[PDB]
């Protein structure tokens, strides 16, 4: 029983939010009917982080403040404002038993709140809608809260500890805070004056620019950069778990479950820098990295570059063995270079060896412009991992799978990922294939023995 006049305004108010718009009338007279009009003062809880939770709101009048404390003895940070149209509460209906955050109202507040049956029954869910609706907030503040403090950090706050590796152009140290000592980092240091003479110049910027502007779990953060007379200096986050090549020839192949795994964190990495218009061109093993957890990270930056939507880039570049046909032939060349090298990357995984192979690149590219069907795969390939290979390297760069109507989801939805926790993986819940030893913040033991922005 609700007066025909609210009843009505509601039924206005809820066709006026995209999210309940395409509704059916007979369900929006039926929420319009079970909601509840509940008013707010300046500075009320509307919700308690911590607190049960039952029930749904979508805000009619006011704003309102979501705060989260992260640790008891810690700073409650601030999340974001939410206004008239915008809904909160479905968290604790669709997976926590307790409400994740506070929301409190930031001025006189009307919320239409609804019931956790009533929001099954004529809503249905939000699970993919609150994912799309809403961005992440808590990975905006985290961001927020970590570039105020390594902005106020100088070289004079550090102690070398260890060498992580050595590459061609510069070395990887382990850096530690002098103030907070559980607190290390990898910090590449590259020598002025070789980046002049190995015309990197290019490399490194566009490396920089790259790296510190991606925000992904999948990739490798470069948190900022320092430089004095001789050298620059990159303070990026610390993966104690080895790099994946090691690991492979340790263990000279990877089973179909492990390298599912693996595959997956670079199809999210690519998720990520694909949506962006930033092509990576240098997959391939030694420039995947664990953490200490056993989740995969993409590291080495110095071919990515930002390429844009519906345009193609033109330099030779990669790894003899992972660089796709139209890199080779100069023809030009966009993100689809990419999922090329993805199944180039499983069958590495899967057998220990490339699928395209010869004594020197010269022949390496001869073998790779003949085609992945003049390849035997090994019958430990599983069918389904084959067809992945196969949909991944096709010729054509317009028929490769992740480069179609439906982008990335497609690699997602493949036979082969049945089963497969995507967002277990997204959220960090998920088991590694292969959990590392790292005794401390300091442990070293899975590792062998133009300039004006930075
Ligand atoms: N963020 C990181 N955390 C931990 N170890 C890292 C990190 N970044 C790099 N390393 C390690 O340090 C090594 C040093 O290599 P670097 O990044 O200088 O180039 P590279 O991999 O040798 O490539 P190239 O010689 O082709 O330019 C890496 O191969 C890896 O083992
Ligand atoms: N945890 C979390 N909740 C948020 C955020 N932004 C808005 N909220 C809403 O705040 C609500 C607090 O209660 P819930 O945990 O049930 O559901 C939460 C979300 O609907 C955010 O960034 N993180």
């Amino acid at each position: 029983s609700t007066g025909l006049i609210k009843h009505t305004e509601y039924m206005e108010f809820l066709k006026s939010v995209p999210t309940f718009q395409s509704l059916p009338e007979e369900i929006l007279s039926k929420l319009a009917d079970v909601l509840e009009e509940t008013h707010y003062e300046n500075g009320e809880y509307i919700i308690r982080q911590g607190a049960r939770g039952d029930t749904f709101f979508i805000i009619s009048k006011g704003t309102v403040n979501v705060t989260r404390e992260d640790s008891p003895s810690e700073d409650p940070v601030f999340l974001r404002t939410l206004g008239k149209g915008d809904w909160f509460g479905e968290k604790a209906l669709q997976g926590e038993d307790v409400r994740t955050a506070n929301v409190i109202a930031a001025e006189a507040v009307t919320c239409l709140v609804i019931d956790r049956d009533s929001f099954k029954h004529l809503i249905g869910g939000l699970d993919d809608v609150s994912n799309k609706a809403y961005e992440d907030a808590e990975a905006k503040a985290k961001y927020e809260a970590e570039a105020a403090f390594f902005a106020n950090l100088k070289l004079s706050d550090f102690n070398i500890i260890d060498t992580l590796g050595v590459g061609g152009f510069g070395r990887v140290e382990l850096v530690q805070l002098k103030s907070e000592e559980s607190k290390t980092f990898a910090m590449k240091i590259l020598k002025k004056r070789h980046i002049v003479d190995t015309r990197q110049q290019e490399h490194i910027r566009s490396e920089k620019q790259i790296m510190q502007g991606a925000h992904s779990d999948f990739i490798v953060r470069l948190y900022r950069t320092f430089k004095d007379s001789k050298y620059l200096y990159m303070l990026m986050e610390a993966c104690l778990g080895g790099e994946l090549w090691t690991i492979l020839r340790d263990r000279g192949s990877f089973e179909d479950s492990t390298t599912r795994f693996y595959t997956a964190c670079v199809v999210e990495a690519f998720a990520y820098l694909h949506s962006k218009g930033i092509i990576y061109r240098d997959l391939k093993p030694e420039n995947l990295i664990l953490d200490h957890r056993g989740y995969a990270k993409l590291v080495d930056f110095g071919f990515a570059k930002k390429i844009g939507f519906g345009k193609k880039t033109w330099t030779f570049c990669g790894t003899p063995e992972y660089v796709a046909p139209e890199i080779i032939l100069n023809k030009g060349h966009d993100i689809s270079a990419d999922y090329w090298s993805l199944g180039i990357l499983m069958y590495e995984l899967l057998t220990g060896s490339p699928p395209f192979s010869g004594p020197d690149p010269m022949k390496t590219y001869n073998i790779i412009l003949r085609g992945i069907d003049m390849i035997e795969f090994p019958k430990k390939i599983a069918k389904n991992a084959a067809n992945l290979i196969k949909k991944l390297c096709r010729d054509n760069p317009s028929e490769r799978l992740g480069n179609l109507k439906n982008g990335v989801k497609d690699i997602q939805k493949h036979k082969w990922f049945e089963g497969f926790n995507w967002e277990g993986l997204r959220k960090g819940t998920l088991t590694p294939p292969i959990i590392p030893s790292v005794a401390s913040p300091t442990d070293t033991s899975n590792f062998d023995s133009w300039d004006i922005d930075f």
